[PDB]
Formats: structure tokens, C-alpha cells, sequence
């Protein structure tokens, strides 16, 4: 039903490697993003399993599936995000100019997309800035390109991947936004992280970040997954942040 | 007259910050739990002078004051904090319409006294309402909230008890939406222009039409067409018998 011929697609510029992700034109008018599969690395039935997930999910804050190519090489066609990954965006030229009102709005958009995933009873399992795509007018959309520092302890240790383990990951994503794409738990290795978070270690409040936003991060990092907040609460809290939580917020040198 | 030495009060835990000072939880004479508030000294002490004249059960009661700088305005302690934080927090999901209407009835009672005393609050909203034990709500003042202010008070500075009624209508949306910011998606600029052309917030989800009609009565273009807090108090106290006798609890209200 979602099938289209290869003749309609024209791969123009390569964006990432691993298969690989391209920027092209569908039917010679619509600018699209094409994720190709390198044969041998993964079977076509296992690669199209991701598109099966995208067929059931439809929201303004999720990367929208456009079409699929069942003939090898396998193509998964989606909408094009002009600014790339949130991680590269935060690390790049734009990072210096982004302040807390922009970063909280981006966080509110991600929380909205994840609030849909919550309602649909789906689990992302790899929520991070690298899996968030940025477009025009600071539009952020939840994606998956295919991460112990971002994974909840029960999910990393006992494989208990839930929407509450995604909430934990969203808490880590908040540190990425407030540190301008810096890797969580700086100086700590994957083994050091897993053992310290069990003993109750949590990342301290990032510099220039208000305590109220770090409290929200700490709510996302509660040992008991059931005690963690919903993405519905996170969306509402982040949308209303500069009126209800920080009305006396003053811009600084970085945040 | 209300004066007490500095050695009596002890500031233990910081509750709030910003504005002119800070709200602190402490102990007065080492027996009773109190709240202490740390602009010219004559301007800050003027707030405590107003509190000396206002005495009501649904108003934060003034206990003591320190005249010389640094000034310490001592009041009663509200264990649950601001109504906004209370609604936004863990308690929000459990609060239904009978509780929220009872809370609104208590705020209307406090504001009914304010009305009788010919006083104007000027900043009535959930952030200036404090919650205690057994859902006791008391009117407070922590010191622009255009979304809560009436058009005549925002544009022409015509601050009255009728403009406080407008603010109470917005507070009713805060209660029924569980602390959500009014006029969602709208900025203070497009709020003033839309409200002037006649725009009013629609009925919140699961909220009865009868409570939205009361919100709209508080939001009448002509301030003298707005109801009294005495009417608002009586309407909310009798709500589940006179207005909604066949009310059934839902998923959120
Ligand atoms: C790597 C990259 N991608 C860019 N844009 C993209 N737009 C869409 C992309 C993409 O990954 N599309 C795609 C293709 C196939 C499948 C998928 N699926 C998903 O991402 C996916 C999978 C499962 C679930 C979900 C969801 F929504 F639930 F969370 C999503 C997504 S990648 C731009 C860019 N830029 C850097 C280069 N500059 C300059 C020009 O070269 C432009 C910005 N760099
Ligand atoms: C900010 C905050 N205040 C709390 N409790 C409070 N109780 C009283 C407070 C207070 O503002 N007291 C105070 C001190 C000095 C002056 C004033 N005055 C007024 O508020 C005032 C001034 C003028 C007029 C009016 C009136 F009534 F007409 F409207 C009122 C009030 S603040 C608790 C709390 N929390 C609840 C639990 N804790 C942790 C417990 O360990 C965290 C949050 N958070």
C-alpha cells in the first residue's frame, strides 16, 4: 500500500553513514529523506520492521513516513528535516545563540511527540538528542537512526524497556539541551555510570540552568519507574515553564 | 504594637525567592510554626500595615512584624504551598470538581471579606493562593499577569473589586485545567487584542457548562455587570445541590 517505484526517487546528497541516509526528491517536486539498507548487514524483513512501526504512528512531532521500496536495495522514505540532528545543532554554530526559552520550547516539542507515543502504548528505547531531528523555525521531531548513559537502570540491567525508561532518557536529553550537546556524566565510563546511578548518583544541576528544571530532570531519574512523571505532565510543565515555574527568569551568558 | 524582638523568630527553610524579599519557614518563640518574609524600607513595611487591618479565616493571617531594617513580616504557615504548585503537582490527578469548587468557594469567601472592607487585591491568581491541611485555601500576596487582569485595569489602570472578579474567573480555569496557564498558545499581546474584540476562553474539558457560565459572568465587558464575591461564594458553596445536583465524577473532574 505504501509502495512506490525507484524511478520517482532521486538520491541527491548523502547525510549519514552506518545502511545510509540521503536527501532527495520524490516525484520531482517533494523534498524527502531516504534511509537505504546496505545488503548483508541486515535482512530486508528485519529492516522494514521499523517502517511497520512508522505506519501505525502519525503525529506532528514524529518524523512522518512517506513511502517504502520492497525491491532491494530497500528504501524507507520520510519527510525532510533541514537542520539535522539536535545533537549536531546544539554542538554547531547555533549552540552559542540558543538560550533557555528556545531549549525549553524544543524540550516541550519532544515531550509532545513522546506524549503521543505514551498514548499509543509504544516504547522508543533510544530517546536522545542524536535521535531528535531539527527543521525550520526550531521544529523538533522524534526520530530513530538505529547508550547506557541515556538508558534507565532497570532497562539496561533487567531489559525493562517501558515509557518510564523513556522518561529517564528524556531527563538525560534535558542535560544535553542545557549543556549545548555535552555528553552526560562527563569523565565517567559506561561501567562507572551503571554502578554510580545504582548507589543513587545523579548528574548535578548544569551551570546557568535553574534549579526547577534540574528538579524535573531528577523526577525523570527516580529509582522506581512508576514514580517517574508522564510525558503529558512533562509537556504541560515545559509549555507553561516561563509563567508558572520561572516567571522571574533572566537571560545569562549561555542560558 | 505587633512588634516582637529578632531573637524570637528563627528562619529555618527557604520556601520562595525573587520579588523584593524571600518567604521562609521557621519557628516563633520556639513553639509555633510560622512563615517569614525578608524597594524602600517604608514601602516594604507598608504591606504589613495593610495586613493589620485585614483579619479573616480565608486570608493569610499576620502574626508579628520587625519595624527596623532588616524587616521581617511574620504570618501563619501554609503546609501545602501555593495553589498553582498544588494543582500542577502529585495532588492534581486526585482533585475532582467537588474539591476544586470547595477551594474556589473558600477563595470567594476570602475575597468576599476583601469586598466588604473596600480593598482591591490587584493580583488574584492560583500563584497568590496558599493551600494548607484539609484543602484549606487562603488568599495571599507574594508581590505583568495580563492573562489574569481585566481589560480596564490593564489598559486604563482601573483596578477595582470588579477587576478582581475577572481575575477570579481566570483562577476558575486554573482550577478546572489543573494549573494550566490561561489562553494556551497565546502571548500577552494577542491576549489583549482578542479579549477586546470579545474573545473568551471556551469551556475546559469535563467542566460543566454552568461553571463556565459563571466564568463568563466574571468576564463581562462592563465591570459593573460582573457579579459580587458574595454571590460567587453563595453560588460555589451551593453548587452541587442548586446548580449541578446530578453531577457524576469523570476521569479528571
Ligand atoms: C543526518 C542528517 N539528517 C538530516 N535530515 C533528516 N531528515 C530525516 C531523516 C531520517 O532519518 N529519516 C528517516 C528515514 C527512514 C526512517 C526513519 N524513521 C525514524 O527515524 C523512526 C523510527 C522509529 C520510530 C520513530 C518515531 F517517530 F517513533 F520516533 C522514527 C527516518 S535524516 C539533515 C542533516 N543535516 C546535516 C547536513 N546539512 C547540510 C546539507 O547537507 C543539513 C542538515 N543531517
Ligand atoms: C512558597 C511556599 N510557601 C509555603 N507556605 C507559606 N505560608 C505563608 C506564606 C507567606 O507568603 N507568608 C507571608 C509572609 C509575609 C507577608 C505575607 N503577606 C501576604 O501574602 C499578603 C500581603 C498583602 C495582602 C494579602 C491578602 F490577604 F489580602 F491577600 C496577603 C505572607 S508562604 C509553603 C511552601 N511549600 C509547601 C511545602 N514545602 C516543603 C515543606 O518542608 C515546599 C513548598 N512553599
Amino acid at each position: 500500500a505504501w509502495e512506490i517505484p525507484r524511478e520517482s526517487l532521486r538520491l541527491e546528497v548523502k547525510l549519514g553513514q552506518g545502511g545510509e541516509v540521503w536527501m532527495g526528491t520524490w516525484n520531482g517536486t517533494t523534498r524527502v529523506a531516504i534511509k537505504t539498507l546496505k545488503p548483508g548487514t541486515m535482512s530486508p524483513e528485519a529492516f522494514l520492521q521499523e517502517a511497520q512501526v512508522m505506519k501505525k504512528l502519525r503525529h506532528e512531532k514524529l518524523v512522518q513516513l512517506y513511502a517504502v521500496v520492497s525491491e532491494e536495495p530497500i528504501y524507507i522514505v520520510t519527510e525532510y528535516m533541514s537542520k539535522g540532528s539536535l545533537l549536531d545543532f546544539l554542538k554547531g554554530e547555533m549552540g552559542k545563540y540558543l538560550r533557555l526559552p528556545q531549549l525549553v520550547d524544543m524540550a516541550a516539542q519532544i515531550a509532545s511527540g513522546m506524549a503521543y507515543v505514551e498514548r499509543m502504548n509504544y516504547v522508543h528505547r533510544d530517546l536522545r538528542a542524536a535521535n531528535i531531528l531539527v527543521g525550520e523555525n526550531l521544529v523538533c521531531k522524534v526520530a530513530d537512526f538505529g547508550p547506557i548513559k541515556w538508558t534507565a537502570p532497570e532497562a539496561a540491567l533487567y531489559g525493562r524497556f517501558t515509557i518510564k525508561s523513556d522518561v529517564w532518557s528524556f531527563g538525560i536529553l534535558l542535560t544535553e539541551l542545557t549543556t549545548k550537546g555535552r555528553v552526560p556524566y562527563p569523565g565517567m565510563v559506561n561501567r562507572e555510570v551503571l554502578d554510580q546511578v545504582e548507589r543513587g548518583y545523579r548528574m548535578p544541576c548544569p551551570p546557568e540552568c535553574p534549579e526547577s528544571l534540574h528538579d524535573l530532570m531528577c523526577q525523570c531519574w527516580r529509582k522506581d519507574p512508576e514514580e517517574r512523571p508522564t510525558f503529558e505532565y512533562l509537556q504541560a510543565f515545559l509549555e507553561d515553564y516561563f509563567t508558572s515555574t520561572e516567571p522571574q527568569y533572566q537571560p545569562g551568558e549561555n542560558l
